[PDB]
């Protein structure tokens, strides 16, 4: 079958915000700014939240002082409350509204 490449989307770049998938409902920015600073030290928190429920969308946004940590929290996963979360670079698919917003 057709399977097979070589050298994934590799491009130069600088520190960036992080998305996080697999997030617990209980767990909020204050608190992600706590865990996250295990790590060494929270530049950016923020947990998206859905205006249907109420309830957290389960992900959210975070960014570290140091590339190299950002970068390595990025490589490894890990277990907040005892759920599974991961950190994932924003790619086109999911482009966050700001300041200019039609409607």
């Amino acid at each position: 079958g057709s399977s097979g490449s070589s050298g994934v989307k590799r491009a130069v770049q600088k520190t960036s915000d992080l998305i996080v998938l697999g997030l617990p409902w209980k767990t909020t920015e204050q608190d992600l700014k706590e865990y996250f600073s295990t790590f060494g030290e929270v530049l950016m928190v923020q947990v998206k939240k859905d205006l249907k429920t109420g309830h957290s969308k389960g992900f959210g946004f975070v960014r570290f002082t140091e590339y190299e940590t950002q970068v390595k929290v990025m490589s490894q996963r890990h277990m907040i409350d005892g759920r599974w979360c991961d950190c994932k670079l924003p790619n086109s698919k999911q482009s966050q509204d700001s300041g200019p917003s039609s409607g």
